[PDB]
């Protein structure tokens, strides 16, 4: 299919990454930049990020969702619903809220796409309602990460898509906190795109750290496969 061609033709080896994110939440203001490099063929991802303003006003676990679906592996029987990599090169834009229960909410949006070589995502993340004392703006959230399923459905009239899930994040004392996502993403040319039947990417993520890096940071590995198309 020379449309599935055009993406394995992107995707194929090892893609260095670039992330950068301007953060505010409650008027607490922040920027993160990202490198590393992601492996579609075995949905590898390996990012480090660095809060370049100084301290990260939020736990780093909050914003593993925000800072690259694109590098997702789909098995052969799924190549005709992979959009991610369907867009590119010109990419597309994911739009989320995040409802963190009993607290604030952020508003993000992104843009993925090449900038020759390099694979880029660039966000702007708006946080309002958050307790400043609270699980979020008073770091009581453990430094780990959970596995989750995400749940892709097109979103024919938009020609993109649609995905909707709830992150449980553990909280120091033994609870959780709730941050359910939703989701929209929509490509950046006019081109056609794959849309997808319904199925779902799986999600594990292993949060580190580097032991000689001074500054605020996050090592970040996930590995993304898409199933649930039989």
């Amino acid at each position: 299919d020379p449309m599935v061609s055009k993406g394995e033709e992107l995707f194929t080896g090892v893609v260095p990454i670039l992330v950068e994110l301007d953060g505010d939440v409650n008027g607490h203001k922040f920027s993160v930049s990202g490198e590393g490099e992601g492996d579609a063929t075995y949905g590898k991802l390996t990012l480090k990020f660095i809060c370049t303003t100084g301290k990260l006003p939020v736990p780093w676990p909050t914003l593993v969702t925000t800072f690259l679906m694109c590098f997702a592996r789909y098995p052969d029987h799924m190549k005709q619903h992979d959009f991610f990599k369907s867009a590119m090169p010109e990419g597309y834009v994911q739009e989320r809220t995040i409802f963190f229960k009993d607290d604030g909410n952020y508003k993000t949006r992104a843009e993925v796409k090449f900038e020759g070589d390099t694979l880029v995502n660039r966000i702007e993340l708006k946080g309002i309602d958050f307790k400043e004392d609270g699980n979020i703006l008073g770091h009581k959230l453990e430094y780990n990460y959970n596995s989750h399923n995400v749940y892709i459905m097109a979103d024919k009239q938009k020609n993109g898509i649609k995905v909707n899930f709830k992150i449980r994040h553990n909280i120091e004392d033994g609870s959780v906190q709730l941050a359910d996502h939703y989701q929209q993403n929509t490509p950046i040319g006019d081109g056609p795109v794959l849309l997808p039947d319904n199925h779902y990417l799986s999600y594990q993520s292993a949060l580190s750290k580097d032991p000689n890096e001074k500054r605020d940071h996050m090592v970040l590995l996930e590995f993304v496969t898409a199933a649930g198309i039989t």
